[PDB]
């Protein structure tokens, strides 16, 4: 159960990082995004 | 403690999904968003 | 392991909240964002 929770948390960390990058690009207009 | 952690993780998964949908709409201008 | 998982989850909660605020601002054009 715990190891599956860690795997869920690791996946959330990657998704959250992807979202931060996308939001920063929208906020700053990087490369016309 | 663990069951509460799972419940926290399940809630984060739903929020992260909501954020992905909103960010994709901003990125692609869907329906004028 | 569990206490470290909680600490990871607490950090994800803060990041997710930051992302919600930023996305809401982009969506609504608050203060010209």
């Amino acid at each position: 159960e715990v190891e599956a929770l860690e795997k869920k948390v690791e996946a959330l960390e990657f998704k959250v990082q992807k979202l931060e990058k996308k939001v920063e690009a929208l906020e700053h207009g990087w490369d016309g995004r």
